[PDB]
């Protein structure tokens, strides 16, 4: 019934973070939403600021390690940085992979978290739509 989709980044720390804590709330009903990293590096706390600013709640998220599991059983597996869409494990035939790419906030201005937030708002709805 629900299917899943799975966001991957280098070590789970702010754009795969973001795009769960969208994922819930744009593709909650019929959507499981997980994100995983190749290595863990702890959740970014301006990742959790930036999800505050517009009124989401990830300060119970965890950076975890992707998972042989979930990647057997989803739907589509998005890519958000180029390391991670190569270091990404070799999918079954019947997992879809796509690479949505999006600029690393770390250790720019805050201006910056806001601006990659916000890009990924849109390419959620945009999925959604199809
Ligand atoms: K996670």
């Amino acid at each position: 019934d629900k299917k899943t989709i799975y966001f991957i980044s280098t070590g789970n720390s702010a754009r795969s973070q973001m795009a769960e804590g969208w994922g819930k709330e744009i593709l909650g009903e019929g959507w499981n939403v997980y994100s995983a990293g190749i290595e863990t590096h702890g959740v970014n706390p301006k990742a959790i600021e930036a999800m505050k600013e517009v009124d989401i709640d990830i300060s119970n998220h965890t950076s975890d390690l992707i998972d042989n599991d979930i990647l057997k059983q989803s739907d589509l597996v998005v890519t958000l940085c180029s390391d991670a869409d190569n270091n990404c494990p070799i999918l079954p035939p019947n997992v879809k992979k796509e690479h949505w790419g999006f600029d690393d906030p770390a250790g720019k201005e805050w201006s910056e978290f806001q601006r990659v937030r916000d890009e990924i708002k849109l390419a959620i709805e945009k999925f959604k739509l199809r």
